[PDB]
RNA sequence: UAGGCAAAGCCGCCCGGUGGAUGGCUCGGCUCGGGCGCCGAAGAAGGGCGUGGCAAGCUGCGAUAAGCCCGGGGUAGCCGCAGGCAGGCUUAGAACCCGGGAUCCCCGAAUGGGGCUUCCUGCCGGGGCCGAAUAGGCCCCGGCGCCCCGUAAGGGGCGGGAACGCGGGGAAAGGAAACAUCUUAGUACCCGCAGGAAGGGAAGCCAACAGGGACCCCCUGAGUAGGGGCGACCGAAAGGGGGAUA
RNA sequence: CCGUGAGGGAAAGCUGAAAAGAACCCCGGAAGGGGGGUGAAAAGAGCCUGAAACCGGGCGGCUACAGUGGGGCAGGCCCGAAAGGAUGCCCCCUCCCGAAGGAAACCCCGGUGACGGGGGAGUACGAGGGAGGGGGUCCAGGGUCUGCCCUUACGUCUAGAAACACGGGCCGGGGAGUUCACGGCCGUGGCGAGCCUAAGGGGUUCAACCCCGGAGGCGUAGGGAAACCGACAGCCCGCAGCGGG
RNA sequence: AGACCAAUCAAGCCCGGUGAUAGCUGGUUCCCCCCGAAGCGGGUCUCAGCCCGGCCUCCCCGGAGGCGGCCGGCGGGGUAG
RNA sequence: GCGGGGGCGGUGGGGUAAGCCUCCGCUCCGAGACGGGAACAACCGAGACCGGGGUUAAGGCCCCCAAGUGCGGGCUUAGUGU
RNA sequence: CGUGGGGUAGGGGGGCGCGGCCGUGGGGCAGAAGCCGGGCCGUGAGGUCCGGUGGACCCGCGGCCGACGAAGAUCCCGGCGGUAGUAGCAGCGAAGAGGGGUGAGAAGCCCCUCCGCCGGAAAGGACCAGGGUUUCCUGGCAACUUCAAUAGGCCAGGAGUUAG
RNA sequence: GGACGGGGAACGAGCCCCCGCGCCCGUACCGAGAACCGACGCAGGUGCUCCUGGGUGAGAAGCCCAAGGCGGCUCGGGUGAC
RNA sequence: CGCAGGUCGCAGUGGCAAGGGGGACCUGACUGUUUAACAAAAACAUAGGUCCCCGCGAGCCCGUAAGGGUGUGUACGGGGGC
RNA sequence: GCCCGGCGAACCCACCUCCAGGUGCACAGUCCUGGGACCCCCGACGGGGCGAGAAGUCCCUAUGGAGCUUCACAGCAGCCUG
RNA sequence: GACGGGGUUGAUGGGGGGGCGGUGUAACCCCCGAGGGUUUCCCGAGGGGAGAGCCGGCCCCUCCCAAUCGCCCGAGCGUGC
């Protein structure tokens, strides 16, 4: 099957300018695509939400230092009955440490860069723009439990899309921006 | 003071993911009308197993196993559902359709005898094989059920079929605003027995002094007579009109 | 498929006209992704359309000193292309008419007084209905938020429901006064001292339709258990109507 | 021990009679307009039901009187005191 | 529909009494909006087609809250009371 | 014309919608039904139009007929939420570690070393019923194993049971 | 298997040597804290049904160790609050 | 199996393994059985005692019937109560 | 248990609720009058939400059952008798 | 989560040395040993002397190792009363 993207290429350049001032083509963005990934599509949302609008070298490091245990992720949205930690970022003290998701997320970001590359682009001024998980298709199992019933046990898989758009280097960031109450 | 100015969160629209509603469709169902109507010891129906070059299921077929022969129709394509890969068949007339034949494993009324495993096993006759042998042994084929009719030869019954038919055995729930007679109901259901229909059928009739004229089925007589805790409720027949006519 | 068994028993339809079923390039361990193609259209084999619940992102409004949902009025921000008005809307001014209602200063009479009365004055004004002048751009409508005013979820039994009475997590789809016989009645239609045919028969363009079929049913007369018997235009009151004054 | 007879026993299970019956409980789906109740009396194995009247609604016939009020004439009564 | 209920009156009759049982009459709720009563079916006012203007009813007029820190006389020292 | 305008149960009167039939008049590949948002009309049931999507049917009017209108039945079927990235993946007297190899990827697969558990046995040998290919070999990881996996009673292909 | 009897032939063994035949069906694997039943790769049930070396010991007890097998009663790490 | 001597510890069946004991009442003699899944008991059974129907073509019981059980039995017996 | 990595449900759910004193189908999150609260997140508990589970088995009603009893109303086998 | 201290101009954790402390006297060596035998140079439970030995989630001293390299947040401007 074919998954379409939330966000067009005109919308993405219509954000891209109203975002950073700047106009860019259809020809600057690049798009990838990881569908029904199995993994935690909460932990999923909260990775996409953390990795948009840096760029993708930015991106990458704090991947690897995720699954290294290095650097956390932060959870705004499933927060509930979840542990406070210190953090490098401020704001935000609910933090967690998704190997899984993100090295899925290193490998779809490998495929975004790749894409930038064949188009182009280079890819030290690849900006993520957009970045988006959904829950796509259940593979259902049942756990029996007392009395002889049997409940649900699915694998709720995900599907992350990711646009990124290479932009003027006077305009793009050159360190991470960690001030998540303004973020 | 307020804006730049934002946490978590809330509302509305748009896009995406999930989901499979809606709409359109239909080689399916349902109802009604008409026809046609038995199969089985010449071993049936039903079941098991098998059967395709790649084939698991369905369909078909039966070790000759999606099949063999003959004739008629049908001409150029064909090898089912089923749109793949090969290799073939067919103009010496295939496929396909109709009629007639051949084959038709095991169990099955199953019928030589068993059957706690759809498989096993006996006697007799003939045949084959191992074997030095004509011994002994093993294998193949045929016959061997019960009850009957018939002098014998020979023949009959058995099982199945959606519903309908005939004979017998035969409830309760419910209703009666309780409940027993009653009803439900000669029903449900059970046992037995037939046919393409069955049963019925040719006046020891009905009537009333006038006359009909075997039988079945339809309309009516009629919810009338009558039966009945005369309650609930049940309930004709003669006669008349038709189908048909023996 | 379930039960030892007698028995019981689902879910599940749709590519496209044609596979033209997605060549080729980059990445990926792979599912697969990007680019590039086919096709009128991806309609992509997880295949017509593709709703809501639900989840993600963008946008608009609010967001940490203020107690929530619904309604009315006023406002802040945002949308307001079409389908609505723009001959609109709003402001100001002026003019005219104007229902019920209806003042004030001031003068006069009274009361300790709050106040009453005569005049001012049915006056100024007053819902609304007409006309014109200038000024401006949107107005209606919609989303969200704020202020003020109002406001005790739903369905149900009950005298009494917001109830500490019971039912529903949400959304989609499904889901309940039917038909026959008989009887009573009503609204109409046909015929009328008569009305209708039933079964069935003939024809047909063949279950329609045309014709036949009066058997029988109900009405035309009642009383009585039954035998048995078996019926009106005479008088008065008087609505309508007609005639007379 | 009314124990057990296939997770079933003060009388198994399966299918059928069977859509058993239920005065009882739950549900019973679109809009506007006109009128608009009752929980009273009597009977009932009647008291959570039903029938006959009172109360509602609609249609028709009928034909001029009717009465939740008051004054007066002529009457009834046996309460408060 | 044949379960009624509230207020007032019959010292109704009963009962210690009861938001208690059982009769009689008007009205209201049930089946009736709305104003007042701090909320509140039946207490007071009053009966609602829709929109607007005005005036009143119950009740209120120091603030909450529209309307009076209104007027004359007298009493209370208990925040009694409102 | 009305000192007309509340109303449950219930009675009476009219209308809207859905599926089809008898007529009649039309629309449609220059885009039908359906779906999403919006404007206008109507007290209302509802109607109609605009923009997007969609891809072949549909509609106005008169008449007639119904398997004809849902918010609810601890309703039926299906899908999907908050709960919540939460409970559980402890208890029944065993448990792992180092190095290497394979591999995209290794705490967990293969090998060695160390450590431990059973040893008249939840554990070593045999084997009945029952199961029926789970046995063996090769390859693999879409699904299965309460985590992982390159492992496997799993998936795919092939093979295997010899009697006086 | 033996014995006790009847009948028959001229041959002839339970001893030695040599020759021939023995059909049909089962036969893998688990046999259970994952191959059976219990909806499950289920602490239950079926089957511990039958068998098992050394030390200590009354002991087929317990504890330790052979033969033999296992770390798969199929989550791992950190912390050392209640 | 025993005797003599020496010697250590808090502890010598040093771990493992491994009875607390006694008096009195009620009650059922005892061993045994019981409500699978809330009752293990004083409940049931029991040996012992006693009564009744029965001489067998019996008594008692089952079957529609054909017939059957007690009975391949016989009063030191079969059946039925307490 | 808590924290990290991996897997990943259920119950329950009209919406969802700070406290006091009242009122009301008489035991209010939603009504009245007050008192308070910056918002969000973690852990724990079990006072409240007349917390959840189960159309209350307790009581009554129904012209509803089932089983058992007999001196109920009837009936049928069985046995005895003519 | 937080809080507190140190972070090379440093004694923050470890190592080493010292102090204090727990247990109880290791190894080696020498003496005795009930009694037996290879007669008395052997065995032998065990006692004695010197030596303690082991250990410290405490204190001091000492830069021997590591407190590094790095990653971030952050006011700045307008408005009206
Ligand atoms: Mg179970
Ligand atoms: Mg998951
Ligand atoms: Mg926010
Ligand atoms: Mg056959
Ligand atoms: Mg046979
Ligand atoms: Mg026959
Ligand atoms: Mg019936
Ligand atoms: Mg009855
Ligand atoms: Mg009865
Ligand atoms: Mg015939
Ligand atoms: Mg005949
Ligand atoms: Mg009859
Ligand atoms: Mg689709
Ligand atoms: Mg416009
Ligand atoms: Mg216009
Ligand atoms: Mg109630
Ligand atoms: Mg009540
Ligand atoms: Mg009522
Ligand atoms: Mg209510
Ligand atoms: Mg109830
Ligand atoms: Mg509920
Ligand atoms: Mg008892
Ligand atoms: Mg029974
Ligand atoms: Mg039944
Ligand atoms: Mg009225
Ligand atoms: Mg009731
Ligand atoms: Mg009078
Ligand atoms: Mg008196
Ligand atoms: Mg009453
Ligand atoms: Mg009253
Ligand atoms: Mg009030
Ligand atoms: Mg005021
Ligand atoms: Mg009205
Ligand atoms: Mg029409
Ligand atoms: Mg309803
Ligand atoms: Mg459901
Ligand atoms: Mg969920
Ligand atoms: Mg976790
Ligand atoms: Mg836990
Ligand atoms: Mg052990
Ligand atoms: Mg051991
Ligand atoms: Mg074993
Ligand atoms: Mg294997
Ligand atoms: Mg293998
Ligand atoms: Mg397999
Ligand atoms: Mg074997
Ligand atoms: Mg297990
Ligand atoms: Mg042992
Ligand atoms: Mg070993
Ligand atoms: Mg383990
Ligand atoms: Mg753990
Ligand atoms: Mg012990
Ligand atoms: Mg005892
Ligand atoms: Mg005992
Ligand atoms: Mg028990
Ligand atoms: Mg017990
Ligand atoms: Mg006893
Ligand atoms: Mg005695
Ligand atoms: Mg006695
Ligand atoms: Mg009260
Ligand atoms: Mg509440
Ligand atoms: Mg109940
Ligand atoms: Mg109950
Ligand atoms: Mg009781
Ligand atoms: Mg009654
Ligand atoms: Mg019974």
């Amino acid at each position: 099957p074919h998954f379409h993207y939330s966000l067009t290429d005109e919308q993405a350049a219509e954000l891209v300018f109203k975002k950073y001032g700047v106009r860019i083509t259809p020809e600057q963005i690049a798009k990838a695509y990881a569908p029904e990934q199995r993994m935690s599509w909460k932990k999923s949302v909260e990775v996409a939400r953390f990795i948009k609008g840096m760029t993708l070298k930015q991106a990458k490091a704090w991947l690897e230092d995720v699954v290294k245990l290095k650097r956390p992720i932060p959870i705004k949205t499933f927060k509930k009955k979840q542990a406070h930690h210190a953090t490098p970022w401020e704001g935000w003290p609910v933090a967690k440490w998704p190997v899984k998701v993100a090295k899925r997320y290193l490998q779809l970001l490998e495929n975004l860069e790749n894409n930038a590359k064949f188009k182009g682009l280079d890819v030290e001024r690849l900006v993520i723009i957009h970045a988006a998980a959904h829950k796509g298709i259940k593979i259902p199992n049942i756990m029996p439990r007392a009395f002889g019933r049997a409940t649900p046990f699915n694998e709720e898989t995900v599907n992350v899309e990711i646009v990124a758009a290479e932009l003027p280097k006077e305009v793009v960031p050159k360190r991470y921006k960690l001030n998540l109450v303004k973020r």
